[PDB]
C-alpha cells in the first residue's frame, strides 16, 4: 500500500486543479466586473475635470461649483463629501488645476487574478479576493502631489459608490488601503487601491499607495515588485510552482473558514523550499510532501517578503506568535503527516478521504489515486 496522488492533484477535470481553476466563463465575468469599475472611474474623473475646466475658463462661485458637482456621479457621496469636493475644486490654483485637467486614471494591463492562482471559493461565506488598482500619473511629489490625496480618494469613492447604487446586491466598504465593492451573490469582492505614479514612466520607486486612514497619506508600495518576483520564480522553477501554490491556498481555505496564513506568505515559503530542495516536478504528490515537510521551518522563522523594502514579515516569527499563529503552526505540522497517512491508507477510498482532510472534500474521484510504481 503506497498510493500515488500525482493525478489526484493535476487532473484538470476531476483532480484538484479541475476543482480550483475557474471556468473560462467565470473568469470572463470577473473581467467584465473589473471593466465596469474602470469605466466608471474614468467617467467620474471626466465629470470632475469637466467642472474644473469651466472654472479655468471663469472662476465660478462655490455655489455654482457645488450645483455642478451635485448632478455628477459625485451625488452618491454624502452632503459633506460633496461640499468637500466642490471646495477642493474651488480652492485649486492655476498650477494645480492644469495638472488635474491632464490627469486620466490608468489601469494595469499585466494584472492577472492573484498571479494566475485564483481558486474557486470553498467554504460558505468565502469570497474571491480581486484587486484592481487605479494608477494616477502625476508629477513626482515629495510629500503631497498637486492633485490632493483627498480629492482623488473622494472621486474613487464616488465611482465605487455610484456603481453600488445602480447594482442590486452590491455593497461598498472603505478599508485602510482601498475602497471595496462586495458582491455576496457572486462570492466576489474587488478592492480598488489608488496609486500615484510618475507622469513619464520612471517606474522603480515613486509608486505611491494612497492610505485612507492615519498620518501617512502616501506610502511607497509597488505591486510590480511581488508580481515580477513571482513571475520570475515560475520561470526559474517550472510550471508546477503555480499548481503547488494553488494547492497550499486550497489547503488554507479548507483548514480555516476565516483566517489562516496569507496566500503570499504561502507563495514566498513555497518558492524558498523549491529553490533550495531537490524535488521531482513530474510527481506533484512527491513534490507536495517535500513542501509539507519544510513549511513548518519556513513559518517558524517568520516568512520574509520577497520585497526587500518591506520590513514587515508575511508571517510572524515564532517569538511573536499568539493563539492564531500557534494554530497555523499546528496545522502546518499536521500536513506532512496527513500526506503520508493518505499514502499508506488501506484502500483508494480511504486514501482519498485522508488526503481530503488537507484539501477539503472536493475531489470525489478515487481512481485518480493509483498504486505506486
Ligand atoms: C505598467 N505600469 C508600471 C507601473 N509601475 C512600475 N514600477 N513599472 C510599470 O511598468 N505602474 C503603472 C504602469 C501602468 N501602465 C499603464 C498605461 C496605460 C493604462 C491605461 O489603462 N490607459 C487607458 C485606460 C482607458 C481605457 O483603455 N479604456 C478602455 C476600456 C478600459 C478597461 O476596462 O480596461 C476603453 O476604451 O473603453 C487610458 O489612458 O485612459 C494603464 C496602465
Ligand atoms: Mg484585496
Amino acid at each position: 500500500m503506497t498510493w500515488n496522488f500525482h493525478q489526484y492533484y493535476t487532473n484538470r477535470n476531476d483532480g484538484l486543479m479541475g476543482k480550483l481553476v475557474l471556468t473560462d466563463e467565470e473568469k470572463n465575468n470577473l473581467k467584465a466586473l473589473r471593466k465596469i469599475i474602470r469605466l466608471r472611474t474614468r467617467d467620474v474623473f471626466e465629470e470632475a475635470k469637466g467642472i474644473a475646466k469651466a472654472v479655468k475658463k471663469s472662476a465660478l462661485t462655490f455655489e455654482i461649483i457645488q450645483e455642478k458637482v451635485s448632478t455628477t456621479q459625485i451625488k452618491h457621496l454624502s452632503d459633506s463629501e460633496q461640499r468637500e469636493v466642490a471646495k477642493l475644486i474651488y480652492e485649486m490654483d492655476d498650477d494645480a488645476r492644469d495638472e488635474f485637467l491632464g490627469l486620466t486614471p490608468r489601469f494595469w494591463t499585466q494584472g492577472s487574478f492573484q498571479y494566475d492562482t485564483l481558486n474557486r471559493p470553498f467554504q460558505p461565506g468565502q469570497e474571491m479576493d480581486i484587486d484592481d488598482g487605479t494608477y494616477m500619473p502625476m508629477p513626482i511629489f515629495e510629500s503631497e502631489p498637486k492633485i490632493g490625496h483627498s480629492l482623488l480618494i473622494l472621486l474613487v469613492d464616488a465611482s465605487l459608490k455610484s456603481l453600488v447604487a445602480e447594482n442590486h446586491g452590491w455593497k461598498f466598504e472603505a478599508k485602510q488601503t482601498c475602497g471595496r465593492i462586495k458582491i455576496e451573490a457572486e462570492k466576489t469582492h474587488i478592492d480598488v487601491p489608488m496609486y500615484a505614479i510618475p507622469k513619464d514612466e520612471l517606474d522603480s520607486e515613486n509608486v505611491n499607495l494612497a492610505l485612507r486612514e492615519g498620518d501617512r497619506k502616501w506610502i511607497n508600495s509597488d505591486p510590480k515588485i511581488v508580481e515580477d518576483w513571482f513571475n520570475d520564480s515560475c520561470i526559474r522553477i517550472g510550471k508546477h510552482l503555480r499548481k503547488v501554490c494553488r494547492f497550499m491556498k486550497a489547503w488554507r481555505d479548507a483548514q480555516w473558514d476565516v483566517g489562516g496564513p496569507s496566500s503570499i506568505s504561502l507563495m514566498a515559503a513555497t518558492v524558498n523550499i523549491l529553490d533550495s530542495v531537490a524535488h521531482d516536478a513530474s510527481d506533484l504528490g512527491e513534490t507536495m510532501k517535500i513542501i509539507a515537510k519544510h513549511l513548518p521551518s519556513e513559518f517558524a522563522r517568520g516568512v520574509e517578503s520577497p520585497d526587500s523594502t518591506d520590513e514587515k514579515p508575511l508571517f510572524p516569527p515564532s517569538y511573536k506568535h499568539g493563539p492564531r499563529e500557534m494554530d497555523i503552526m499546528s496545522k502546518l505540522e499536521r500536513l506532512p503527516e496527513i500526506l503520508s497517512s493518505a499514502e499508506s491508507a488501506d484502500s483508494k477510498s480511504e486514501a482519498l478521504k485522508k488526503i481530503n482532510m488537507a484539501f477539503g472534500n472536493r475531489v470525489t474521484n478515487s481512481e485518480l489515486i493509483v498504486l505506486a510504481k
